[PDB]
């Protein structure tokens, strides 16, 4: 019911980014799962496209000064 996605990624480290982006997202709407891949620079969601769907991630690559490009 929530379609799977992932999108490619400017900047997130592991360290410290990781975990910038994941445990923003479950306290945002609109997602319902979710997996970094940055042994690509990439991001995995998987979200409802009830309301708000590539936005709460957009939001959370935003607002940490980094650039993302979901397909």
């Amino acid at each position: 019911p929530l379609k799977t996605q992932q999108m490619q990624v400017g900047g997130m480290d592991c360290t410290s980014c990781k975990l910038k982006i994941e445990g923003s997202l479950e306290r945002l709407k609109g997602v319902a799962e979710a997996s970094v891949t940055v042994a690509t620079g990439r991001l995995t969601v998987t979200y409802d496209p009830k309301q708000v769907s590539e936005i709460t991630i957009q939001e959370r690559i935003a607002a940490l000064g980094y650039t993302l490009a979901e397909p």
